[PDB]
């Protein structure tokens, strides 16, 4: 029925709904671990539950790939100045619990896995574990960005430093993403 894998998803198009014995549904840009395929389902592991969803509705993201690699100097023209110039401060939270880092990055409201950062357009984003995985942050220049990498898809992954950036060209937001 399933076919043993061990991936991530990406809720890049909106919220989705995973269906089990109770549904849930995760917000926009949520990061979702990827247990199982079938030809049209992902299985997917949600705080130990399993359950599953149609392959189209979230982005399909494998580490293991090949990917071009850039610093972040080279990346940062085309990230928002709010997280660009402080990259070191925010990525200095990755990895940590949840209820640690909402001390310092904090939001005006707690949500679980993805989480608006207080007068910023940064979101935090929790992984495996309620573990801090990554940001959503905004993109600037657009049209500069993808004729200096020569980027002809709408979504690009490349990897960075110690991770990935995963930029979503229609929606002109970037998603780091670190392990």
């Amino acid at each position: 029925t399933y076919e043993e894998k061990l991936a991530y998803g990406l809720a890049l198009d909106g919220s989705v709904t995973l269906n089990g014995s109770k549904d849930l549904k995760v917000p926009k840009y949520s990061l979702i671990t990827i247990t199982g395929e079938n030809n049209k389902r992902y299985r997917v592991e949600m705080n130990q539950r399993r359950y599953s969803v149609s392959k189209n509705q979230v982005f399909y993201f494998n580490p293991a790939g090949l990917y071009e690699s850039h610093t972040f100097k080279k990346l940062s023209p085309y990230i928002k100045s709010n997280y660009s110039t402080y990259v070191e401060y925010f990525n200095s939270h990755l990895h940590q619990k949840h209820d640690k880092v909402t001390e310092t990055l904090r939001p005006d409201k707690d949500k679980k896995y993805v989480v608006p950062i207080t007068q910023q357009p940064i979101k935090m984003i929790f992984g495996d574990n309620d573990k801090l995985s990554g940001f959503v942050i905004p993109m600037t220049n657009k049209t500069e960005l993808k004729k200096t990498f020569n980027i002809t898809k709408d979504v690009w992954i490349t990897k960075s430093g110690s991770g990935y950036f995963i930029a979503d060209m229609k929606e002109e937001k970037w998603i780091y993403i670190e392990l």
